[PDB]
């Protein structure tokens, strides 16, 4: 969790959509086992790809607004921002490999 922003409504704007670089976002809440296996494999991502990537998470519950603005259908959703802009969307779980397959493919 060292290098994984906790974003809300709030911080989104200057955290996502201002930022330099790709930033990688979890859309997450609790009650949802997809969402906690994910998430130590974000912990790795965030390391193995820090200074290409940022790594943020948004919990859905919390920051209902910044869910519903980005259409969030199913948690968990990965978003890859860049430049304020929705660049590719991962739905659901998947293996840190698949991660890593789905981010290569989009940076
Ligand atoms: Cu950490
Ligand atoms: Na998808």
């Amino acid at each position: 969790s060292d290098k994984i922003i906790h974003l809300t409504d709030d911080s989104f704007d200057t955290d996502v959509l201002k930022a330099d670089g790709a930033i990688l976002v979890d859309f997450w809440a609790e009650w949802c086992g997809a969402c906690k296996m994910i998430a130590a494999i974000l912990d790795e991502i965030a390391d193995e790809y820090q200074g290409k990537l940022t790594v943020a998470k948004l919990n859905i519950d919390q920051n209902a607004g910044t869910a519903a603005k980005y259409g969030i259908r199913g948690i968990p959703t990965l978003l890859l921002f860049k430049n304020g802009e929705v660049a590719a969307t991962k739905v659901g779980a998947l293996s840190k490999g698949q991660l890593k397959e789905f981010l290569d493919a989009n940076l």
